[PDB]
């Protein structure tokens, strides 16, 4: 009645050591799909220790049910296939216990830009290149790519046009009048909610994607009948929505260490997003079956000097702490190697310190460059004093009022933290965490 044809063909050597597969998987396709189960299945056959690596919470669900049936490992007793997200993998590559010996590493949604990404990604090509495993990137903005506009599956009305930044009283028609099934990518939380007013002060009730909260509204994406999303960079890494066209400035912000006085982190003004980037959100659409009205509206061009951003630099923080059994650090993918010109082991700390790194980053949710200079400077992690001993330029302001913390042993102080890293107080929500972890409840 029927050929076994119902399941994907898997070419071979796909799972032959020393090989690095690029799957440039357009979206919409069979990706995690079919694709995926397909391999993953062939392995389990192939009796094949297998890693799974998914680059958001919301995507891990994705490949939950794609693989619903199969013998892994989430986040018996006994399963040869383990699946968790990048940031996870990477903490415990910094720990002193070597993981497993996976013949084969699979990596999805490969092109996110964050530190703990690129560091997995250094480690995995170092695996493949070494002969003790074989790896697959998927992904349809393989690293090194620059294309503002690549092939799709629905046909995509690409054209410019003037995306207002904020609050408007009048003006601009294709915007408050729309079908409804458009996505609209901002770059800060501050300049979200006011775009966000303005669509509902008129005739519309959109969602906004926050900063840190993909994992909550997303789902919401599904069905819960809305006409626009209001999402920022995170959307660009497994994020579906309903959208037959999507508003694209080419705006985001990024965190810069500035090196003037003392070092520090900024987030520098709205920036030119980068092309894979700019594909990335235009991607949301022509994706479709049958479809052909889906245009995508952008604003500015791109730019490929990404390199002045924080993450290279931090990626490289995490790679020079990687513990491997020969003790040779890890170099990163081939196309990223030229994004940080730094001595390879600049960063490695010893033992205690890279821990307290570790806890820092895992327990107290800092970013990669706060949590390193903290324990490059031999402070524990319960220690909170560095959070309120620091110079008069780093005292934290609501309005202009400075915020003070209580913290859980009674006292009231101003929050002057001795490194300063604008990631722990742009946004507010990010604002109440580290008054959390200041405070010592955490």
């Amino acid at each position: 009645m029927a050929s076994i044809e119902d399941n994907p063909e898997i070419e071979d050597d796909i799972f032959r050591k020393k090989r690095l597969t690029i799957m440039d998987l357009h979206p919409g396709a069979g990706k995690t799909k079919r694709y995926l189960p397909a391999i993953v299945r062939e392995a389990i056959k192939r009796g094949l220790r297998t890693l799974i690596l998914a680059p958001t919470r919301v995507v891990a669900a994705e490949m939950e049910e794609a693989l619903r049936g199969l013998p892994i490992r989430y986040q018996t007793g006994r399963e040869i296939v383990d699946l968790m997200c990048h940031a996870t993998f990477t903490m415990r590559l910094l720990s002193p216990i070597r993981v497993p010996n996976y013949n084969l590493i699979i990596m999805d949604e490969a092109h996110f830009t964050d530190p703990a990404s690129i560091a997995a990604r250094g480690y995995i090509s170092t695996r493949v290149e070494m002969g003790e495993a074989a790896g697959i990137f998927m992904t349809a903005t393989p690293p090194g790519s620059r294309d503002p506009f690549p092939q799709s599956n629905a046909p995509i009305m690409d054209e410019e046009r003037e995306i207002p930044e904020r609050s408007w009283n009048s003006g601009h028609e294709w915007v408050t009048d729309f079908k409804g099934k458009t996505v609209w990518f901002v770059p800060s939380i501050k300049a979200g909610n006011d775009i966000a007013a303005c669509l509902r002060k008129n005739g519309k009730k959109v969602i906004q994607l926050s900063r840190k909260t993909f994992d909550s509204e997303y789902i919401k994406t599904r069905t819960n009948d809305w006409d626009f999303v209001v999402t920022t960079d995170i959307s660009e890494m497994g994020a579906n929505f309903k959208a037959e066209r999507v508003i694209d400035p080419r705006r985001c912000m990024k965190p810069v260490i500035l090196t003037d006085g003392e070092e520090r982190v900024i987030l520098a003004g709205p920036m030119p997003v980068t092309h894979s980037s700019a594909a990335q959100r235009r991607g949301r659409v022509g994706r479709n079956p049958k479809n052909e009205n889906d245009q995508y509206i952008y604003m500015g061009e791109p730019l490929e000097n990404d390199e002045d951003c924080a993450h290279w630099k931090e990626a490289k923080m995490l790679l020079d702490n990687i513990n491997t059994p020969e003790g040779i650090i890890p170099s990163m993918f081939e196309p990223e190697r030229e994004k940080v010109d730094a001595i390879d082991g600049e960063y490695r700390l010893r033992g205690e310190a890279r821990k307290t790194f570790v806890d820092l980053m895992r327990r107290g949710d800092l970013p990669v460059w706060l949590a390193y200079r903290v324990a490059a400077e031999g402070i524990n992690y319960a220690d909170r004093r560095w959070c309120f001993d620091g110079v008069k330029n780093n005292q934290i302001l609501e309005e202009n009022v400075e915020v003070e913390i209580w913290t859980k042993e009674g006292e009231r102080k101003k929050l002057k933290p001795r490194w300063l890293d604008a990631r722990i107080y742009s946004d507010p929500l990010a604002l109440k965490e580290f008054k959390e972890f200041a405070a010592g409840r955490k």
